[PDB]
């Protein structure tokens, strides 16, 4: 039910319902979903605990921890096909607030990584504290969530990290606000995870809107499908507006 095509033009954008779904939700192209239950339960969640998330950092524009919200992730887990036998890894997880859900909603195994000490805590906290009570309300089993305290490209500098799971893989980069060192250093080192992998990230990694990028790179269209996006109006936490991201998918 999405409109565009995925191209620079015309990027793929779904508005909002005028009225929600069975659900409460205003979202989903789905006549059901779990986003209002999400939303409701995260804060419960972050509330109880004793623990709070570090939102912002004044000096460290970096290390900012604003949320893409229940709303993306269920559009997400739709856009990049996420299955219960993908690995889907949030580089930079913040309070975790996206593997609990992704776990949740696919079944797949989990692992974020994230640099903040102190937002790595929150984060491994409230998923002790989320998981009986996703257990409990669905009576199912959650997959594993695993949570790595440090500076990504200390783990990413392994060759071998992704290379079992056979492009089995799904990876988040909310690098809006990474410095452009980090993003260009993620994007040589995504050019050799294996095909299959999806990536979605809002600075764009291959940056492709320019007629010449596929001469002035061409090795990045012969590895990349690459598609355009619209995140949906009041999915983001920083925002009530849309805004641009791009899913990267490994030929
Ligand atoms: N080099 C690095 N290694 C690991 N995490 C990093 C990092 N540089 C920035 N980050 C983290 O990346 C996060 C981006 S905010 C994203 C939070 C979550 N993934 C969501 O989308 O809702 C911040 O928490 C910040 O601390
Ligand atoms: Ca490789
Ligand atoms: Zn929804």
């Amino acid at each position: 039910g999405e409109l565009g095509a995925g191209t620079p033009h015309e990027p793929y954008n779904l508005p909002l319902r005028g009225n929600p779904n069975k659900s409460g939700c205003h979202h989903c192209l789905a006549d059901q979903c779990h986003c209002v239950f999400f939303e409701r339960l995260l804060d419960a969640t972050f509330r109880r605990l004793d623990i709070k998330r570090i939102t912002e950092v004044s000096g460290s524009r970096h290390l900012c921890a604003k949320s893409l919200l229940p709303t993306f992730v269920s559009r997400m887990v739709r856009l990049m096909e996420i299955t219960s036998e993908d690995t889907f890894y949030d580089l930079g997880c913040g309070n975790g607030s996206i593997l609990f859900q992704v776990a949740f909603l696919t079944g797949a195994r989990c692992v974020g990584i994230e640099i903040s000490e102190h937002n790595a805590k929150v984060a491994k906290k409230a998923w002790e504290v989320i998981r009986p009570e996703l257990e409990g309300s669905s009576g199912r089993s959650m997959s594993e969530v695993n949570i790595i305290t440090s500076d990504m490209t200390k783990i990413l500098a392994d060759e071998r990290l992704f290379e079992s799971e056979r492009g089995k893989t799904v990876i988040l980069l909310s690098n809006l606000l990474f410095p452009k060192s980090l993003t260009h250093y993620l994007s040589e080192r995504f050019r050799r995870v294996p095909s299959g992998t999806r990536i979605l990230c809002f600075d764009d990694l291959y940056p492709h809107s320019r007629s010449v990028a596929a001469i002035r790179d061409p090795e990045a269209f012969r590895l990349f499908a690459m598609t355009d996006y619209r995140w949906q109006e009041c999915s983001v936490e920083w925002c009530t507006r849309d805004g641009p991201f791009f899913i990267h998918r490994r030929r």
